[PDB]
């Protein structure tokens, strides 16, 4: 359904829609606000539904996973040149822990989607954006600030869902649709046993092949440099269709926020020449227009941002404030963030192409496809460059 040697992927992610993420929908954390007080807001999807109790969580959910995405949606992804989306999942769609708070239904919509994705010549990866125990201890894994996924039996239950997962999206009903199933989305490298990683990639990898499946395995590249991944999964041991997923930003350290423009476009350009060295298909699978972390709660709830000087120890760059509208940016940072997007687009390109992060947000232009599209920031047709040749690929 996809040729990943001749064809380069033009996509979106889906977030915000069935994992919740507070800076994406800040309508559903706030009304927990006192005040100025950020104290009582639920910090995840775990919290916010566990707070809710089941019925109160249901009937906000459904009303959002009704009309945050619908076909209308498909529609004008593919009129604006798009052939891609990508569609985050927790684990908590299709399996419980024993007193989990979560709420389930999410599974209908998912193959509503699947259908919209098939009328409008969209293809798709479903990505495992939240385990048990949680992979990486951010908000949008479902659970913040734990890292249990390797801990007591949540790999196995992790492994159940994926061979659920496996068996109604990796068959035939399917092919036309599905070009990847992600294994798990942004494992935190840094903390996890890496051998033990190794070893949950590859049974996921069989299990699905066992299946009678040929859809392409995704995995994410766990944080590691580049490279690290060429000697896994390969064709040399008769292992095929698989995918790296790399995820590339410049806002999440001081060091990074300070650069100039020109080392953000250097530093983008770059990130094509090394991903075109790897003997793995890849694909940029999350990335954004953002060169702050102004975004209200993309730190987390209750947490400031680095940009000015509020959060992790950073130095003081700018006020965030007159960041928050589109309509009130500077010339200036107009035109650096379209040179920022084409450069990365030309990038991307390069190797297997692109999934910007997200289609849409409530009011974080930096992280809305729609947002940057309709305000003239991201290039429509999607090949149209003010700034050619920034890379100087080859
Ligand atoms: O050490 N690391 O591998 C690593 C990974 C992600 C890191 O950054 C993480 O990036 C995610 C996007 O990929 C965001 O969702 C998280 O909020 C952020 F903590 C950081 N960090 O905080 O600078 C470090
Ligand atoms: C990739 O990063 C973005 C920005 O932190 C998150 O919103 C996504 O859930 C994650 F997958």
């Amino acid at each position: 359904a996809w040729d990943y040697d001749n064809n380069v992927i033009r996509g979106v992610n889906l977030g915000g829609w069935f994992v919740l993420e507070p800076y994406m929908t800040p309508s559903l954390f706030e009304p927990f606000q006192n005040g100025n007080d950020q104290s009582g807001v639920p910090v995840d999807e775990y919290h916010w539904t566990q707070t809710l109790g089941k019925e109160a969580a249901l009937r906000i959910l459904q009303k959002h996973w009704s009309t945050w995405i619908t076909e209308q949606d498909f529609k004008q992804i593919s009129n604006l040149g798009l052939n891609f989306v990508r569609i985050p999942i927790g684990y908590w769609a299709f399996q419980l822990l024993d007193n989990d708070p979560y709420v389930q239904g999410q599974v209908q919509y998912l193959e509503k989607a699947l259908g919209w994705a098939r009328k409008n010549n969209i293809r798709v990866w479903i990505d495992l954006h939240g385990a048990p125990g949680s992979q990486n201890g951010f908000d949008n894994s479902g659970l913040r600030d734990s890292y249990n996924f390797q801990n007591g039996d949540n790999t196995q239950v992790t492994l159940n869902v994926l061979n659920t997962i496996f068996k109604k999206y990796g068959g035939n009903e399917y092919s036309d649709v599905v070009i990847g199933i992600e294994l798990l989305n942004e494992p935190l490298g840094p903390v996890l046993n890496m051998d033990k990683l190794k070893q949950f990639f590859l049974d996921g990898y069989n299990s699905l092949r066992q299946t009678g499946s040929v859809t392409p395995v995704i995995i994410h590249d766990a944080f590691q440099v580049f490279g690290y991944w060429n000697n896994f999964l390969t064709v040399a041991e008769g292992q095929w269709n698989v995918v790296v997923d790399h995820h590339h930003y410049q806002v999440f350290s001081g060091g990074e926020l300070s650069r100039n423009i020109n080392d953000h476009i250097s530093v983008a350009c770059n990130w094509g020449w090394d991903a075109k060295k790897e003997s793995h298909w890849n694909v940029a699978g999350e990335w954004s227009a953002a060169l702050t972390d102004c975004a209200k709660w993309l730190n987390g709830v209750n947490r400031g941002a680095r940009y000015e000087g509020a959060y992790d120890n950073a130095p003081y760059i700018g006020s965030c404030q007159p960041l928050l509208d589109i309509s009130q940016w500077s010339d200036e940072h107009k035109t650096d963030t379209r040179r920022y997007i084409e450069a990365q687009l030309d990038a991307f390109e390069y190797t297997g192409g692109w999934v910007f992060w997200s289609w849409k947000t409530e009011n974080a232009p930096e992280w809305s496809f729609q947002t940057l599209t309709y305000n003239g920031l991201f290039p429509q047709p999607v090949t149209d460059r003010q700034f050619p040749n920034q890379c100087g690929f080859h």
